[PDB]
DNA sequence: CCACATGTGCTGAA
DNA sequence: GTTCAGCGCATGTG
C-alpha cells in the first residue's frame, strides 16, 4: 500500500515503552514499526524487553555469547566476571542472545559508533538515566566533569557527533526524542539542558521542548516529564511538518480506580497503630491522607484514594510502594497494577511474569523507569514522513 | 521567614 | 556480590 516502514532505534530502551507506542498506533498511521537498533544493558529489562516485544521466541538453556561483556544485574554497575559465568549455560542467556541477534541490541551506549549505529533511522530515541536528576534523588548532575550515570546524555553526543561526518544527510536520524525527569529544567540544570539543545541545533535538528504530565493523557497518575521532540532540519523542510502544542491537551480524567484489578487473596497493611486525616485534594486531582509516626521519610508516608489519581511511580523506594485505600483495607498496587499504571496492558505483564526470571520488586522496578505510553503515542502521532 | 506540593532515589545490615 | 526497609530534603510556587 502505501504503508510506510518505520525504522526505530531506542537507546536506554528499558522495556521499550517507546516500541509499545509505536506499534499501538502503527494501523492508523499507516505505519510498519521496524526494529532498527537498541541499546540497554540492564538484564532484567532486556529479559523483560524480550518477553514483551518478541514474536515466536523459545526460550532454552543457550551459551551466552562471548562478545556480551557489558552488562548490568542492578542496572548502576558492570556485572563481574563471575556474573557473567552465572548467566551463561541457563535459559536467560538466550533472552540476551535473542535481544543481540534479533533486536540489534548493542547493550552499552560507550559502544555505539559510526561503524555499528544504524543508517536512515526514522526515530531515535533515548530516554537516559534520571538518577542524577531525581528531585528524589543525590541531584549530582549532568556536569560533564562529574561522569554521573545521568551523564551518559554526552554519550548521544559523541555518537551524533561521529554519524555526522560520515553518514550523508539523508542517512542521519530523521526524528530524535529524549524523555527525562521534571528537574531536568531546574536552574543548576538549565545550563546543561541548553547546552545540549545547542548542540541538537548545530547537528543539524530543530527541536521543541515539552513538559508533559501523564495525567493529561488518559492515566491515573501524576507524572511530570520532559521531552525534547527534535526534526532534522532538511526533513522538516521536505515533509512541512509543524511542532503541535502538546501542552495544553486535556484529554478526560481518569481515577485509579480505573486500572485496579479484584482479587480475594491481597495482602493488607496493618495501620491500626498509625494516626491519620481526612483526604484532601491538591490542585493536581491527588487525594491523599498522610499516616502520622510511620516513618521520617515524607513521600513514604501517605495513603491515596482511588476516585483521584497517583504519584509518580519510582523506581524504588517510597513511591514505588504507593498505598491505596480500598474497602478491603489498605494494600500497595501490585506489580500488573504498575505496569498498568504506566499504560502497559496485562498481556505485556503476563508475558513478563512467565519468564519466571524476574522478581516482584524487579517487575516494579523496570515500570518505575518506564515512559506512560499513551504520552508517547500523543507525541508519536504529530510526526510526518515522506512516501518515498 | 512561612505553608504547601511532590519525587524514573539511596544504601548498609544481614 | 544481593536486597529492600528505613531513611530526608531538594526545588519549586505562592
Ligand atoms: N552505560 C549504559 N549503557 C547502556 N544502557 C544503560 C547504561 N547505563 C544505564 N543504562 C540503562 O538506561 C535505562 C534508562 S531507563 C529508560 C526507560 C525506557 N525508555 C523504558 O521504556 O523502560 C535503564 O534501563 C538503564 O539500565
Ligand atoms: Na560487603
Amino acid at each position: 500500500d502505501k504503508i510506510k516502514v518505520i525504522k526505530v532505534f531506542e537507546a536506554f530502551a528499558g522495556i521499550g515503552s517507546q516500541f509499545k507506542a509505536l506499534k499501538n498506533i502503527a494501523r492508523s498511521k499507516n505505519w510498519e514499526i521496524q526494529h532498527s537498533g537498541m541499546v540497554e544493558w540492564f538484564v532484567d529489562a532486556i529479559v523483560s524487553y524480550v518477553a514483551i516485544h518478541s514474536k515466536n521466541f523459545n526460550p532454552k538453556i543457550e551459551r551466552l555469547d562471548r562478545d556480551i561483556l557489558s552488562i548490568s544485574n542492578d542496572s548502576k554497575m558492570p556485572i563481574s566476571e563471575y556474573g557473567i559465568k552465572k548467566i551463561n549455560n541457563t535459559i536467560k542467556a538466550s533472552y540476551l542472545n535473542y535481544a543481540k541477534k534479533h533486536f540489534n541490541n548493542l547493550f552499552d551506549i560507550k559502544k555505539v559508533n559510526k561503524d555499528n549505529f544504524p543508517k536512515n533511522i526514522d526515530i531515535f530515541t533515548y530516554s537516559f538515566p534520571c538518577q542524577d536528576l531525581s528531585v528524589q534523588g543525590l541531584q549530582k548532575g549532568i556536569d560533564k566533569e562529574l561522569n554521573t550515570r545521568s551523564g551518559l546524555l554526552w554519550e548521544i553526543e559523541r555518537i551524533l557527533e561521529e554519524i555526522k561526518n560520515s553518514f550523508s544527510k539523508e542517512e542521519m536520524p530523521k526524528y530524535l526524542l529524549m524523555e527525562n525527569v521534571k528537574n531536568l529544567l531546574s536552574h543548576k540544570n538549565k545550563k546543561n539542558y541548553n547546552t545540549w539543545l545547542k548542540q541538537l541545533e548545530k547537528f543539524g535538528y530543530k527541536s521543541k521542548t515539552y513538559l508533559l504530565n501523564s495525567k493529561n493523557f488518559d492515566n491515573c497518575q501524576n507524572r511530570e516529564r520532559v521531552f525534547c521532540l527534535s526534526i532534522r532540519d532538511d526533513y522538516l523542510e521536505k515533509t512541512g511538518f509543524k511542532f503541535k502544542e502538546l501542552e495544553k491537551v486535556k484529554n478526560p480524567p481518569k481515577k485509579i480506580k480505573d486500572i485496579l484489578v479484584d482479587s480475594s487473596n491481597y495482602k493488607y497493611l496493618n495501620l491500626n497503630k498509625y494516626e491519620t486525616t481526612t483526604f484532601r485534594e491538591t490542585k493536581s486531582n491527588i487525594i491523599s491522607r498522610p499516616l502520622k509516626n510511620y516513618t521520617t521519610f515524607n513521600s513514604e508516608n501517605y495513603v491515596y484514594n482511588i476516585n483521584g489519581i497517583g504519584p509518580t511511580l519510582t523506581a524504588s523506594g517510597a513511591n514505588s510502594r504507593i498505598k491505596i485505600e480500598t474497602q478491603q483495607g489498605v494494600r500497595y498496587l501490585t506489580p500488573l497494577e504498575c505496569f498498568k499504571y504506566m499504560q502497559f496492558d496485562v498481556n505485556d505483564f503476563k508475558k513478563v511474569q512467565s519468564t519466571n526470571l524476574i522478581s516482584e520488586n524487579k517487575m516494579i522496578y523496570i515500570a518505575g523507569n518506564s515512559i506512560p505510553v499513551k504520552i508517547l503515542e500523543a507525541i508519536f502521532n504529530t510526526l510526518e514522513f515522506v512516501n518515498n
